[PDB]
């Protein structure tokens, strides 16, 4: 359902349609068991465009790899080699993400 700020708690697919430097974000996490987060969104780039994800998003999958255990390394290569058209899962956790960003 829909949280208090309009955007969904639940997972969520994104379709990004990639530009000339990438998908327009960077993520933090991917080590001690902090998954994925979306970090940054570039402005004018792809996901500002797309205007769907959010700081705070952890990205779950990327063209169906599970990345909620992955590596930084191995999150930030599948993002690379997704192609120009790009399925992310995201779900958002401004909480959590503070928690481990703190």
């Amino acid at each position: 359902g829909l949280g208090e700020e309009d955007i969904p708690r639940e997972p969520r697919r994104i379709v990004i349609h990639r530009g000339s430097t990438g998908l327009g974000f960077n993520i933090v996490g991917g080590e001690d068991g902090e998954g994925i987060f979306i970090s940054f969104i570039l402005a004018g780039g792809p996901a500002d465009l797309s205007g769907e994800l959010r700081k705070g998003d952890q990205i779950l999958s990327v063209n169906g790899v599970d990345l909620r255990n992955a590596s930084h390394e191995q999150a930030a290569i599948a993002l690379k080699n997704a192609g120009q058209t790009v399925t992310i899962i995201a779900q958002y956790k401004p909480e959590e993400y503070s928690r481990f960003e703190a």
